């Protein structure tokens, strides 16, 4: 029922400027997080823009901001990029994402990780495709790094070593690497999903005896969040700067083909951009 279709593109002339259209069906956008991205033939997608769910900030890739503005209409539910400045290079396939499901938990992700230095693993990397804005973004691999836009460590003490004197490292996943920082960690960020999901990936087994809960807020399932949820920080009983946050559905599952089972992604159909 989700449908998200691009409208606008056009052939321009180099300097000119276009305004592309995203017209959404089957949820509100205002209400959600919305991204767009390009894609050139012989090159990788790569995202160009985005806006939180709650409007307060958007975030732009170096090479189009400023140039390039992302906007949400709530009559038409349809999301907008103006293009002004246009160049060759320009030139690609545009497209909107959305994320639908459980916008709650990853409205609590971004608040509690914003301005903080966040380690992931290389899968999770992968599944979001894109560095997170305002935080910065350090992947564990053994292998060299293959983004520059990213911190590449290849051991637990460089990643840590790489988040520098802070107040406080999160570590957002995957399993493996929530496995391996979970007995540094000194407090858990948690979303409990009221799900019953297939799993084949799982937070570690912690004993929740060893914590002490500082913060319990429980929500329902409504028109935007498919499942009752609840908010939890846990701090260990009995100092360090790594924290976990990791939103976990029944029987402690997190992921399951690289994805989260509860959230689904959503792609437009594309319209075609040319600058020549
Ligand atoms: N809150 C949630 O519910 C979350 C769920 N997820 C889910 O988690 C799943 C992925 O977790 P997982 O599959 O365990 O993969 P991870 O995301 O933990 O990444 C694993 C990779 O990280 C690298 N790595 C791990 N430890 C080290 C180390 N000590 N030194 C160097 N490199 C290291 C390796 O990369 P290499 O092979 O290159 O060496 C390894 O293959 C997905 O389903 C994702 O959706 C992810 C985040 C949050
Ligand atoms: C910002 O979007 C994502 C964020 C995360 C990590 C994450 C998400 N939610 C929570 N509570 N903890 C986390 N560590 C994981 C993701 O997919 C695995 C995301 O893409 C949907
Ligand atoms: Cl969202
Ligand atoms: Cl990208
Ligand atoms: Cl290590």
């Amino acid at each position: 029922q989700v449908q998200l279709v691009e409208s606008g593109g056009a052939l321009v002339q180099p300097g000119g400027s276009l305004r592309l259209s995203c017209a959404a069906s089957g949820f509100p956008v205002n209400r959600y997080s919305m991204r767009w991205y390009r894609q050139a033939p012989g090159k990788e997608r790569e995202w160009v823009a985005g806006m939180s769910s709650a409007g307060d900030r958007s975030s732009y890739e170096d090479s189009v901001k400023g140039r390039f503005t992302i906007s949400r209409d709530d009559a038409r539910n349809t999301v907008y990029l103006q293009m002004n400045s246009l160049k060759p290079e320009d030139t690609a396939v545009y497209y909107c994402n959305v994320n639908v499901g459980l916008p709650a938990d990853l409205a609590w992700f971004k608040r509690n990780t914003l301005n903080k230095p966040v380690i992931m693993g290389r899968h999770t990397w992968e599944s979001i495709g894109r560095p997170l804005p305002g935080r910065k973004n350090i992947i564990l691999s053994s292998q060299p790094g293959t983004d520059d836009r990213v911190t590449w460590v290849k051991s637990v003490d460089e990643a840590i070593a790489a988040c520098g004197d802070v107040p406080e490292i999160m570590v957002i996943g995957g399993g493996r690497v929530y496995e391996q920082f979970l007995p540094k960690a000194q407090k858990l960020y948690l979303t409990h999903i009221d799900a019953e999901v297939e799993g084949d990936t799982h937070f570690p087994d912690y004993e929740p005896d060893d914590w002490e809960s500082v913060f319990s807020e429980f929500h329902d399932a409504d028109a935007q969040n498919s499942h009752s949820y609840c908010f939890e920080i846990l701090e260990r009983r009995g100092g360090g700067m790594i924290s976990l946050i990791a939103a976990l559905a029944v029987d402690r599952v997190i992921g399951m083909e690289n994805a989260m089972p509860w959230n689904f992604e959503y792609w437009g159909q594309g319209t075609q951009v040319t600058v020549s």
